[PDB]
């Protein structure tokens, strides 16, 4: 029961390459398509830029009347002739390093100030950055759809055209995220006031939750400036809930408009979050799509992977992101809408030898399809390049359609996929560990992020000490998930929201990284999990508040935990590992009632315990560790071993990463060497040992029959 | 010509390894020192931790009475017996991931409130962090010196002992940097007031500079919070100057105390600033030692180089840092007091094959000595590690003196260095390009840094648009310097403060990355440079203000420049290069009378001019570009070619970096491959070689 794309009721690996017709000499379009097809790619992908085709207000060219490379119709016809399916992405935003992110110059000059995203002061955040639900913006977006959408509709697969998929806009919220500011446009404010009225019904109900003293809803303003009171936190938390409804309204409006043209193809969206070759903030961005993914089973989200290099420094980002996408979208294949090929920036090199390993590591890490971005380099015509004339470097093909070094790497990877896809797409890893994804810890893009200008969340001011962003980046993303991957223990991630208990009972262990706050439903779910026979590992805190920081002690009471928070040395001992460095002086100190103490402070106070509760097991650690020392890996390994979980292989070099994927028929062993060392090692199945030599930053794949 | 260490009257490449006796099994001390010597290393370096030897107040153990690893006397004997010189570093601060950063637990327990660094509300910043000039802190510091300095004096090189250098404290100011927090201890603020009174003499003089409305110096409060007004910018600027004098005062008290024991060896200090494997902030940290470097020509500053990996992503960091240290310390060798060996962080790998390439690149980039940090791993004794049990990973030796992969890399690099040091140390690059270092742009560690979470400096609130940190990081460090190195053009850096005109006239071009403000002295210096025959390249602004943001247009008026600041598309054309991405909407649009327009906005407005002024040449670009496109390399290459500057070689692969080092007799060509690609290329003077990924090749030529 893997999820994978299907062609004529067979497992099909979606292999696309991105080829920007608008940035290639049209005399060479066919050569680019033939060379893509010759790699074993089945699909080609492109933006259709609004700025490129609405050359002036109400002057459209899709036929190359005014510039040969405006002949979208001819590009579509060539894709059909060269037996490639086509993904089209008509925006309105395309990003794509295109002037004004794809929006017409004439549009941005004409729009009045209230079409734009505005800061708390009423000023324009950026001259390219519109307010998504601006009446003016959506009027012009609709007139752009009125011209491009009939073309897309006529050329759909169901009309024997090549068009199989369409992206709606591009990375909703990404422009906002990188700007470092949130949108306070008066459309946003007014929609937020309606959301608050709908949510609370009476000002008394809102006052009771927030601990505010408003006389009426007319006194409540959209939250701005720093969080100083728990009532400011509550307002911001609802502001985050609102923005998820807001992005759902945007994509809904676009989708309803598109469907009205007879467009029945698969609709997509693309997830931003990588920056400087890490993706620790991506889970924050995917979390902004929570309401889209609940309301639209028919929009498939795909990842925009930009690793830039392939090493232990970022080995864990693609797997964690693939796992988190699966957690939020479990009924669709994990795929990369944008799968790095070459480099968007001259000064940031993309080596074929890095990317080839990333491609193989992505297959190890469960990817089921991808679109090489950029397969073909572009040259911007007519000064449309945001940052210079050349679009991408170190691609598979240069703009002229010459093969570059990466072409042979992609041909190699694609050849393996086409030979193995029928088995490989149907393989799973044996995950005996589940890691809880608690989305509200990620709902901070308005107040706390790697990219927000203003740090608005200081939890110490609220009488708290566990910052949710610190927890989800350093304890979970760069900590637990990194540690498990480094130790070669398979894990799955499961979204705790509306989570079915039956979807947790298959695991030997459930791991919850918890702050001091957690909603009643999740506290009850984890309670029922243990009582019914589940094995829970919970740290660094038993929560005692709900998402509004009001009292909620359900899980503490159901587990018979008593604790006091006390200051000590950062270093604790745990399971007989000395000098385990922990993130906080404050730790939870548990009494040893009906429990085994397994962790101790420098004053020998109990900061961790194990107990049996109903049919289940609980391990609580009152301290925070990620992976910033060897003791942290020793501690994770010890915790996993509490339930006799074993690695799939014995490998003589602990720095070698492996993944075993198998079904009934076949076993694939992926070895990954994320280190600048030629490694010679031996291995065997945990049930004579084979010797292997692996180059720096390289891979081996072994296939076994049975 | 060149500055280098000397041994037996000959050029000597200082090869030191860091070995923390206090973190090593004393039964294996001799074994560590023998394995270090066997790599060809000549020196061993260590902290002498105050907490480790003053075990209780006025109870000193330097002879292993209470713990065998407290036997400093025996470690010194072993260095002598195994023929290694010794660098000692007795603090008071040692940092070194040692609990309390090396200060005794008993001291920190007992010190009054007024001995600690205080926030602007009078609260202790950190139970770890004393005020450097606390009378109570210096009293106890001095009682520690009274016991450890006689031991160092005994064994110092001027008494023919093994101790050749001593470090004073450790990374002075590093805590103000990483925290963003200034010390507001009333003792520090009293010193700040004295500094201001001494500087301005009367409140009237200060009011005329700051545009303040004080009736006396009694109305004057230390700056704090966000800069909202130009008067706040002025106060914070002098607060930065004050902290450079404050650090000078601290190091001077330590130095005078040390000299009183008759310790006459070379004193040192160490420069922090690398994080996450780049060093774009280190020039800010070096700027904090400006007053020390001016007043103490007998204190050698060395660099703390922490590259973490070796690729095109960080290739430019170590050269830029080495060049800026040479600019501020021209009479002493450029050396790394802490030269990455292994990793402080288990999860941040240090590959022997990366570090080997970094060591050879350091030689190409002009390093004259270094101290492998950490040569030997350590095990923290009885809880005294701030982090876990282990100190460093992937070192040359583990804590039990096991050889690890890096050992063989250090032995190979050391053998090369010993074979070549007599000629290599006496080689320089031929730099025809000089890049100006304007230190006031770097004086922002209290208000604007990569480490400072929230920014106190927002120049738009002051009617400016060129932020000095954005300029010195993106336009200068990751822009011009990265670009010249990528293009294989030699540059030197020169400190513009008190700068000799004579020392600019050797160069065919001087490059100035200018904000809207620049002091009268530097404006006068650059005026005289061009008028006397110099070729100046200046962008992205003709300055119009001084360091206090008061009108100063000396350079503008001397050069006959007129401009209006106007908004346009980020892209300009320059020297016929289309689509040059520039940082700002706002650009300087120049009157072109007596001038050649060479750059244009999307609307064809003149945003760059060339001009003859007296006997020299001026190139002004009213726009900011770094290195974020191939057009940026094209533009730097075009600008360098205006004065017919040539690379020292033609190399067939543009992605191969090279450094040609020569003297009259000897040439070394260092080829560096910072890319994950096997490269085959050929070279000739302005012959076909293969280099592995992240690797190197050195070629010698007799002249
Ligand atoms: O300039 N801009 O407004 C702008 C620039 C870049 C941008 O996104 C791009 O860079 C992000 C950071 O690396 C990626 O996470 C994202 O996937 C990618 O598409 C969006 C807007
Ligand atoms: O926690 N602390 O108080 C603390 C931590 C680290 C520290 O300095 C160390 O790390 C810096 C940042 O990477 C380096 O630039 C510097 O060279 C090195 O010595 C100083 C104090
Ligand atoms: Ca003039």
């Amino acid at each position: 029961s893997e999820k994978y794309f299907v062609k004529n009721g067979q497992p099909h690996f979606l292999i696309s390459g991105e080829v920007h017709y608008f940035r290639i000499n049209p005399k060479l379009w066919r050569n680019h398509l033939q060379l893509l097809k010759q790699t074993g790619a089945d699909t080609v992908s492109t933006y259709i830029p609004w700025d490129w085709h609405e050359i002036e207000e109400d002057d459209f060219d899709f036929e190359g009347k005014t510039h040969p490379a405006r002949n979208l119709i001819r590009f579509i016809k060539l894709c059909k002739e060269e037996n490639l399916d086509l993904i089209v992405k008509p925006g309105p935003y395309i990003l794509a390093e295109y002037e004004n992110q794809g929006l017409p110059s004439w549009l941005l000059k004409k729009l009045s100030k209230n079409a734009f995203a505005l800061d708390e002061n009423g000023n324009v955040i950026s001259p390219d950055l519109v307010s998504y639900l601006s009446d003016e913006f959506l009027e012009y977006t609709f007139k752009w759809y009125d011209k491009v959408m009939p073309i897309i509709s006529k050329h759909q697969k169901e009309h024997y055209g090549p068009i199989t998929m369409m992206q709606l806009c591009n990375e909703i919220g990404v422009f906002q995220w990188l700007s470092g500011k949130s949108d306070y446009n008066p459309k946003v404010i007014n929609l937020y006031k309606e959301f608050i009225i709908q949510r609370y019904k009476t000002i008394e109900k809102l006052n009771s939750v927030y601990s505010t003293n408003y006389n009426s809803f007319d006194d409540l303003k959209a939250p701005s400036g720093k969080i100083k009171l728990r009532s400011d936190y509550c307002a911001y938390f609802d502001f985050h809930l609102f923005f998820r409804e807001y992005y759902n309204k945007y994509i809904s409006i676009l989708k309803n408009k598109i469907r009205s043209f007879g467009i029945n193809i698969k609709l997509t969206h693309n997830i931003p979050g990588w920056i400087y070759g890490n993706a620790s903030e991506l889970p924050m961005l995917i979390s902004t799509y929570s309401e889209i993914m609940k309301n639209h089973p028919d929009i498939i989200f795909g990842l925009d992977h930009i690793p830039e290099f392939v090493s232990f420094r970022n080995a864990h980002s693609d797997l964690a992101c693939n796992k988190i996408l699966e957690a939020m979208q479990p009924e669709a294949p994990v795929w990369a809408a944008e799968f790095q090929a070459g480099t968007r920036e001259h000064h940031v090199k993309a080596y074929a030898k890095d990317l080839e390993t990333f491609y193989i590591a992505s297959l190890a890490h469960g990817i089921k399809g991808f679109n090489y971005y950029m397969f073909s380099q572009g040259i911007n015509p007519e000064g449309k390049g945001f940052y210079g004339k050349t679009f991408y470097f170190q691609t598979a093909l240069d703009a002229a359609s010459n093969k570059l070094a990466l072409y042979d790497s992609i041909k190699k990877v694609n050849r393996f996929i086409r030979k193995e896809q029928k088995d490989l797409l149907r393989t799973n890893v044996n995950s005996e560990i589940c890691v809880g994804f608690y989305k509200p810890y990620f709902f901070t893009e308005l107040i706390s992020s790697q990219l927000l200008k203003e740090k608005k969340l200081n939890v110490e001011e609220l009488g708290l000490y566990i910052d949710p962003r610190f927890l989800r980046e350093e304890i979970l993303f760069n900590g637990l998930l990194r540690g498990l991957q480094t130790l070669n223990y398979n894990y799955d991630v499961v979204d705790l929201e509306n989570c079915d208990l039956k979807s947790l009972t298959a695991y030997k262990q459930l791991w919850i990284t918890s702050a001091e706050f957690m909603d009643a439903e999740t506290q009850n779910l984890l309670s029922e999990f243990v009582l019914n026979g589940g094995n829970l590992i919970l740290y660094p805190a038993v929560p005692t508040l709900d998402n509004y920081l009001n009292r909620c002690e359900i899980l503490k009471n159901n587990f018979g935990i008593e604790f006091i928070t006390k200051d000590s040395s950062h270093k604790v001992s745990a399971f007989g590992i000395e000098d385990v460095f922990t993130a906080f002086s404050k730790k939870q100190i548990y009494n040893d009632t009906n429990s085994k103490p397994i962790a101790f402070t420098q004053e020998n106070e109990i900061c961790g315990i194990r107990k049996k509760i109903g049919k289940g097991e609980l391990t609580i650690l009152g301290f925070a560790f990620g992976y910033t020392s060897d003791e942290h890996l020793e501690l994770i390994d010890k915790l996993v071993k509490l339930n006799k979980i074993k690695r799939e292989l014995f490998v003589s070099d602990k720095d070698i990463q492996f993944v075993v994927r198998e079904n009934n028929k076949s076993r694939y062993i992926f070895f990954l060497n994320y280190h600048n060392e030629r490694k010679t090692f031996n291995y065997r199945k945990s049930s004579k040992s084979e010797e292997i030599s692996i180059a720096p930053f390289s891979y081996k794949v072994i296939k076994e029959n049975k």
